[PDB]
């Protein structure tokens, strides 16, 4: 078996081998990535997302969401406080404001230790979940707006056409904006290029022992775990690195740097934070073998996840006997 210790993989494919996007995520996994739950992927030096981010501070952050933390420094919920609207080179200088900005730091250890120490002190704002794509149309390889779209995939693996659509998203952060413990939706895949600026530093769980990370939340978060089964979908609950040590919890940490992709596979929870302005693409994607873990995956009913049309299908598909119920929880 390849990875047994579930490892997080860092990959440096050559101009050649990162023609193929889906050859590369089966090689990939030929290797073992995805025991870890998350990969690193460097591009070879000949590639670029687009010529130059100079020209981006245009892009409305129609709801720039303040994340207020509840609980206590290795244990909390955030919820988020919609804001007005703002550009994101209006975001950009608010990052760099002195109330917002990263604080110095001897290097991403010592930035690590001051995120959980004081991260439940500061409420910062998250320019998060914007439609959209910051790649060149001229970008062939790598492109998280042109992949192979998760429909296209369910059609060809089952035979079912079905109804959705799959475009990337935006994200805009600062200093301690935080995402928290979870898995994707419907158990897919994910990808997510640092574009520019700061570091993002993120925890994993393989997938193998992800029940493992359940069952603690379950105990550190007791009221939210009796409102709904798969609370986690809410998005909203934190565990540090420490309180998963102390609880035996399986998991790793990698920092991605800007000009970097990271995959996050299906059913790897994963979590972390930002070290200051910076901005990432992601968007879901399917393979083959997703297909298993699509049909497994836990469902939020109580109303609270609340997601996207696309998942309409994957559920009415995949998981029949839940799709009454969690079609409630929709509406
Ligand atoms: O970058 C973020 O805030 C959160 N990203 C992801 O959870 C992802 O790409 O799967
Ligand atoms: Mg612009
Ligand atoms: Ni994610
Ligand atoms: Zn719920």
């Amino acid at each position: 078996a390849q990875n047994p210790n579930c490892n997080i993989m860092i990959f440096h494919p050559t101009k050649e081998e990162f023609n193929d996007f889906d050859k590369y995520i089966a090689y990939m996994e030929s290797q073992g990535a995805h025991r870890a739950g998350l990969a690193k992927i460097i591009p070879p030096k000949e590639w670029k997302a687009r010529e130059t981010y100079d020209n981006i501070s245009e892009i409305l952050i129609a709801t720039p969401l303040q994340q207020v933390a509840s609980g206590r420094a290795g244990v909390f919920t955030q919820y988020h406080k919609k804001k007005k609207a703002m550009t994101v080179g209006e975001y950009r200088h608010l990052a760099n404001s002195k109330k917002y900005q990263t604080p110095p730091h001897q290097n991403f250890e010592d930035l690590e230790r001051k995120y959980w120490k004081n991260r439940i002190y500061n409420s910062p704002i998250y320019g998060a979940d914007i439609s959209g794509s910051l790649f060149d149309e001229n970008t062939k390889q790598w492109n998280l707006g042109h992949l192979g779209t998760i429909q296209d995939l369910l059609e060809k693996e089952c035979g079912v056409v079905i109804e959705g659509v799959n475009t990337p998203y935006l994200y805009f952060g600062m200093w301690k904006t935080t995402f928290a413990w979870h898995t994707e939706d419907m158990d897919l895949y994910s990808i997510n290029y640092l574009h520019l600026g700061e570091p993002k530093t993120w925890y994993v769980v393989p997938p193998e022992h992800g029940q493992r990370l359940e069952r603690l939340a379950r105990e550190l978060f007791p009221g939210s775990s009796r409102g709904c089964g798969a609370f986690l979908r809410h998005k909203v609950a934190l565990i540090s690195p420490t309180v998963l040590k102390e609880n035996g919890i399986p998991f790793n940490r990698i920092t991605q740097e800007a000009g970097e992709f990271m995959v996050t596979f299906p059913y790897g929870y994963h979590a972390g934070f930002n070290h200051g302005f910076n901005c990432a693409e992601a968007i879901n994607f399917a393979t083959p073998r997703w297909i298993d873990y699509g049909k497994m995956a836990s469902q939020c009913s109580c109303g609270e996840a609340r997601v996207t049309f696309s998942m309409d299908a994957f559920v009415r598909i995949l998981q029949p006997e839940r799709y009454d119920l969690w079609k409630r929880g929709q509406d």
